[PDB]
């Protein structure tokens, strides 16, 4: 028995190991906490494969299309254990009626200001032209903040009526998709404004911004909890505050419920909930992730109540009330890759802000239908890289179909070695599937 | 089925595999290596599709035109005798298991058709396809007729139609063009337009097949038939008393009938290889071996030089070998499977009257072309969104897995209504297909 977990590399995972060795203290299992790159995007791809983690920390609402392909395991809490957290965060982890994750925290962006260089934030959007203009002549920046990720961008997007999918009586309809309304095309096109302007350069990234910030280069950034930690020591003398209106409408942020999910098919499935339901998810558990690095509102409520008295976590609890929760539907992947390109597009000028959100909203409707239209071209006659042509092999065997000569003769002439382990990876690819269906 | 330490052996159920049998087990008594001999239907089309999974046989005996095909998949071992040993068979027969230069099974016997009559019901047999019409009539006035043989395989009814110039494929240089096909020209449609004439005009019968034919000569009750030596053991038991000759001839030029070279082949993945060499070149192919293989049905004109001098000096086999070079060597290229599966198609068809013969003929013309561009033009309509027989929608799931492809909302939902274990035991298949494809590869 052992437990490999994965979680983020902004958030406290030095804090999270440290919990892990508490457990391994009192069970003798060794626990592993990993920070990849892009996890959220690897964990459908090591499911059930033996080279995944156990335990996967992201917001809820990649989950639902986890959950949708089978790979997260149910859990099963006790009423007590139920009691323990605010309802608000078991609804983020609840996908047609099951449970699919244990929810941590509640995270919600925020405007962080420098005291010294602001001391009366600006509560309108429409002031940082004129504010950002004042402080270049002092040598200082307005406004930094990760424009390449739409989770920064988007609170004034939404601001003035740009959402995701209509949500109506109880239910997200999949097809009103609202990208590219009226709303959405002002707030985009007040952003745009700002990098023509020179208020802001369209390749500012999250270590530019935060980097300008602790240096006391940038009088404001937007950023959730995590970030206090580095603010703190850096000495930086900062607030955490409201995100500034638009049009009059406050600034609308999605909602994150930071989560834990168990691999449906992992052995260590009864150790993963032992592990999050009496080692992580209480006081002294979180407290050590706290430390290190902010969880924000978290989802236990004995904690949250001292929590609560921070002015930090009122804010961010502020901010995320004039936003609203995530969807956990499995579309949101086609929803956040189609926003990323819209609005690098559109702040880096190769669209307009009324192309680079059509184009995003096609991508939502359409992105249902899969990553493949059609097989490429000449592709059953032979003609392709090798191990797609070996694919279309395995097909044709797994169907009883004769493959056409082209194929045939792209099978005589591949190597032997080459071939060979190419098609043992197709086993291992099975082996997987196989596994996904029995933990059913 | 495949163990390692025994042979398992395939073989038409209308060849001598009792006689096979014995040489089998003389070959147990010398090595402790126990030889199974099976006969299953369809066994050329069966041995594709269990070759290199361990259901399949050691060693197929089939005509060589199926070997090719199994070659450019890869299924079969190359065969290295020595100069020594390939003297011992004629040098034609090697041909015929010559495949891209290699040899790829052991040539074991020369079939041919011929015209097998009732002595004493006919004691001139007809030089002519023509003259039958007029000889059935005559022997139906006294309750008997004058022709049956086995309509539903084109094997017997190729002599006639490639008799005026049908034939596969053209052989250019000494190569064959797979392009060029020859079953729609004038020759093709003036012979099988006599065949369907015969049916027309009631001098046969458009559903005879081999259990009904050789049930007939049997029995006294038709004059003639047309099939192979193997053939000749049930006719000497019921004591009819027969001759073989060659086949009529149509439009003044002779028949040719397609001549097949009995082969044994070695699956490519087998544990047994040497075994199987062991056995095939040092027990059957000998003096002994195809003796007591003959004893038990006729191999007809054996590639085993020794034993065929002997052979040779019975008049049916004179007779099956004149035949034979009236005819051709069967080409032994892949595409060989598709002619045969289309000729077929037209024969019956034309036969049965649901098509003319000219256009059963251009239709069987066309997929003979057809065939190199597999069977597959692209993936049924909604395959890509789910919609489709479960096999295949986990077959394109699996597939989407391999290239890292993300699959359709469909697609992903099919995959989560599926029955549990309807599903496991699918992709269990897929498994062990792909563990056949592995010992394919690894064979070279
Ligand atoms: O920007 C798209 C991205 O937004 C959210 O990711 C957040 C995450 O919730 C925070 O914990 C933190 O890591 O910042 C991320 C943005 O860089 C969604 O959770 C994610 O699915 C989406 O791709
Ligand atoms: O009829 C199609 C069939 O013809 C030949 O098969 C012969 C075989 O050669 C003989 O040994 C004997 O078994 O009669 C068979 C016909 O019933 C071809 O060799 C074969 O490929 C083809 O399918």
């Amino acid at each position: 028995g052992k437990l490999v977990i994965w979680i983020n590399g902004d958030k406290g995972y030095n804090g999270l190991a440290e919990v892990g060795k508490k457990f391994e203290k009192d069970t003798g299992i060794k626990v592993t906490v990993e920070h990849p790159d892009k996890l959220e995007e690897k964990f459908p791809q090591v499911a059930a494969t033996g080279d995944g983690p156990d335990i996967i920390f992201w917001a809820h609402d990649r989950f639902g299309g986890y959950a949708q392909s089978g790979l997260l395991a149910e859990i099963t809490p006790d009423k007590a254990f139920q009691d323990k957290l605010y309802p608000f965060t078991w609804d983020a982890v609840r996908y047609n009626g099951k449970l699919i994750a244990y929810p941590i925290a509640v995270e919600a962006l925020s405007l962080i200001y420098n005291k010294d260089l602001l001391p009366n934030p600006p509560k309108t959007w429409e002031e940082i032209p004129a504010l950002d203009k004042e402080l270049k002549a002092k040598g200082k920046s307005a406004l930094m903040f990760n424009l390449q990720e739409p989770y920064f961008t988007w609170p004034l997007i939404a601001a003035d009526g740009g959402y995701a999918f209509k949500y109506e009586n109880g239910k997200y309809d999949i097809k009103d998709v609202g990208v590219d309304n009226a709303g959405a095309k002002a707030g985009l096109t007040f952003l745009v404004d700002l990098i023509k302007n020179k208020h802001m350069n369209a390749d500012t990234d999250y270590s530019i911004a935060e980097a300008a910030f602790n240096k006391g280069e940038t009088a404001m950034t937007i950023n959730g909890p995590w970030a206090w930690s580095n603010i703190d020591t850096s000495k930086v003398n900062y607030g955490v505050t409201v995100l500034p209106t638009f049009k009059g409408q406050p600034s609308k942020p999605f909602v994150g419920v930071l989560s834990a999910g168990i691999d449906a098919a992992s052995p260590n499935k009864e150790l993963a909930k032992e592990f999050l339901e009496n080692y992580l998810l209480t006081d002294e558990g979180l407290e050590a992730v706290n430390k290190d690095k902010p969880l924000g509102a978290v989802a236990l409520k004995s904690y949250e109540e001292e929590l609560a008295k921070d002015p930090r976590i009122a804010a961010t609890m502020e901010n995320a009330q004039k936003g609203e929760i995530m969807p956990n539907i499995p579309q949101m992947s086609a929803f956040w890759y189609a926003v990323r390109t819209a609005v690098i597009n559109a702040a880096s000028g190769r669209q307009t802000v009324d192309e680079a959100l059509k184009d995003a909203q096609t991508r939502i409707t359409v992105s249902p239908f899969g990553g493949l239209k059609r097989l490429p071209a000449g592709l059953l006659l032979g003609h392709g890289p090798i191990r797609m042509v070996l694919a279309i092999l395995a097909f044709l065997r797994f169907t009883a179909i004769k493959p056409s000569l082209g194929l045939i003769n792209r099978w005589g002439s591949v190597g032997k070695k080459e071939a060979m382990e190419i098609i043992k990876k197709f086993k291992k690819d099975l082996a997987a599937m196989l596994r996904i269906i029995n933990a059913r």
